[PDB]
Formats: C-alpha cells, sequence, structure tokens
C-alpha cells in the first residue's frame, strides 16, 4: 500500500487519495516574510498537566503515543481554535540526515524532524467523526533541530526497540508531553489537511516558531526503527515525510511580531 518508497511515495498518492491535489493540502512552506501578524490571535492554551498516555505503537509509517482522549484530560484550546480539542496521540517525521525531515519548511529550511501532537474538535464527539470535517481537528507541529539531548524525550527513544518493526506496541504510561514543548508558545497557523492518506482536509495547523533541541544519539534511535514487520526484509524508518504542497489560496497568519 502507500508507504514512503520509491514505488509508493508521496508522488503516487493521489490515485488512491485522490485529495492529494486538494486546495487545502499539507505541508507547506512558511515563507516567515509573508505570514501576516494577526493581533487578533489570542495565546495557545496548552493543557497537559491531566495526560494519561497509555501505549506507544508502531504502525508502518511512524510511531504514535496514544492517550485517553475518552475525558477532557489534555486539551489544546485559544489561539485559533473555537472551543475544546483532546489531544488523542503525538507522533514524529524524521530524516535519514540531519538535513531533512521535517515536512513544514520555514522559508525553505528543512528540520531533522518533526513533532505532531493530535487534537480533535470534542463538539463531534469522536476522532472518526472530527476528521470529516474542515475545523474537526489541530495539529501542533514543533520542529526538531540537532544540538543539545531533549531530556524530556529520553522515555520515548528508550522504548523505541521494544517496537522495531511494524505492529508491535508497547504499555506507555505516565508519559508527560509537556517534556516535549519549547519555551515560546509563539506560533504560525493555517488550514490544512493529514499529511499522510487519506490526506483529509480537517486540520487547523499551529507550527511553533521555536524548535526543540534533540541530540544527535536521540535521532539516531528514531532511525533504527523498521517500516517493515517482523520477520520480512529491513526496511529502515527513515524519511518519512511528505514534502511541501502548493499554498494555493491560503494565507499564514503569525501570533508574534
Ligand atoms: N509496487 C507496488 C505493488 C503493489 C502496490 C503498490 C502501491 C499501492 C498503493 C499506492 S498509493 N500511494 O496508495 O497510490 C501506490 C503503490 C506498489
Ligand atoms: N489512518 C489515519 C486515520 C485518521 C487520521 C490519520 C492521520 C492523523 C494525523 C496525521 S498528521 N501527520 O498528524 O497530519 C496524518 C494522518 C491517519
Ligand atoms: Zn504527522
Amino acid at each position: 500500500h502507500w508507504g514512503y518508497g520509491k514505488h509508493n511515495g508521496p508522488e503516487h498518492w493521489h490515485k488512491d487519495f485522490p485529495i492529494a491535489k486538494g486546495e487545502r493540502q499539507s505541508p507547506v512552506d512558511i515563507d516567515t516574510h509573508t505570514a501576516k501578524y494577526d493581533p487578533s490571535l489570542k495565546p495557545l492554551s496548552v493543557s497537559y498537566d491531566q495526560a494519561t498516555s497509555l501505549r506507544i505503537l508502531n504502525n508502518g509509517h511512524a510511531f504514535n503515543v496514544e492517550f485517553d482522549d475518552s475525558q477532557d484530560k489534555a486539551v489544546l484550546k485559544g489561539g485559533p481554535l473555537d472551543g475544546t480539542y483532546r489531544l488523542i496521540q503525538f507522533h514524529f517525521h524524521w530524516g535519514s540526515l540531519d538535513g531533512q525531515g521535517s515536512e513544514h519548511t520555514v522559508d525553505k529550511k528543512k528540520y531533522a524532524a518533526e513533532l505532531h501532537l493530535v487534537h480533535w474538535n470534542t463538539k463531534y464527539g469522536d476522532f472518526g467523526k472530527a476528521v470529516q470535517q474542515p475545523d474537526g481537528l489541530a495539529v501542533l507541529g514543533i520542529f526538531l533541530k540537532v544540538g543539545s539531548a531533549k531530556p524530556g524525550l529520553q522515555k520515548v527513544v528508550d522504548v523505541l526497540d521494544s517496537i522495531k518493526t511494524k505492529g508491535k506496541s508497547a504499555d506507555f504510561t505516565n508519559f508527560d508531553p509537556r517534556g516535549l514543548l519549547p519555551e515560546s508558545l509563539d506560533y504560525w497557523t493555517y488550514p490544512g489537511s493529514l499529511t499522510t492518506p487519506p490526506l483529509l482536509e480537517c486540520v487547523t495547523w499551529i507550527v511553533l516558531k521555536e524548535p526543540i533541541s534533540v541530540s544527535s544519539e536521540q535521532v539516531l534511535k528514531f532511525r533504527k526503527l523498521n517500516f517493515n514487520g517482523e520477520g520480512e526484509p529491513e526496511e529502515l524508518m527513515v524519511d518519512n515525510w511528505r514534502p511541501a504542497q502548493p499554498l494555493k489560496n491560503r494565507q499564514i497568519k503569525a501570533s508574534f511580531k
């Protein structure tokens, strides 16, 4: 099926998912000089104190740290958003080399990786219903650069050997995603899509201006994961990013001057 190889990668997706060529596809390049400060945008409200992580899953495309989203426990509010969005999972996209890996770019700059914290609008009742709505999801995107280690990432890094291959999962309780955030919550925002099939146009993207730093050793461990299942030829899980898509009729707004 779809993936990130020569024969099933982003340039092929449109054949099964025609929305791939749609009017509000993600990711995009963030042209910092063209993005307009919007003084009406509110500070983001990230409320993760009551988060309940449950499990970590290798799904053959990335790994997901999954949360209990059966109550308002970890929520994103404010910013460009109307209402309350519940954290369901986070995952990353990363490269084979430090010079690539991010999905969004900033003045064409690629970062080593990009963290996506995925939230759904509670007015739609559950995640499956939310992805069918133009304002169904809010994804908080955070860039990763290689430098000093991120101590809050280490618990994630250390469990990866137990979920090496597609379909493997492991208990992953009491993980605090606040340890993955940068200091500043300054952001860019625009209407877009899921960045993998089914590529649904249901996402308010909120991309933080400040990257987090992770160590070379941390990202090297991401790169030891496998796209393949157990007992299949090893294909390293690297370069699981979609490149920038046309902005078309969209404006990127900045929360900051
Ligand atoms: N080589 C090969 C064999 C069988 C199926 C495929 C394949 C399957 C799905 C897609 S896609 N990206 O979903 O359109 C692209 C390629 C590719
Ligand atoms: N299979 C499936 C079903 C529903 C949603 C998704 C999904 C969710 C989030 C994202 S992303 N990478 O955060 O934009 C991409 C795809 C994937
Ligand atoms: Zn993602």
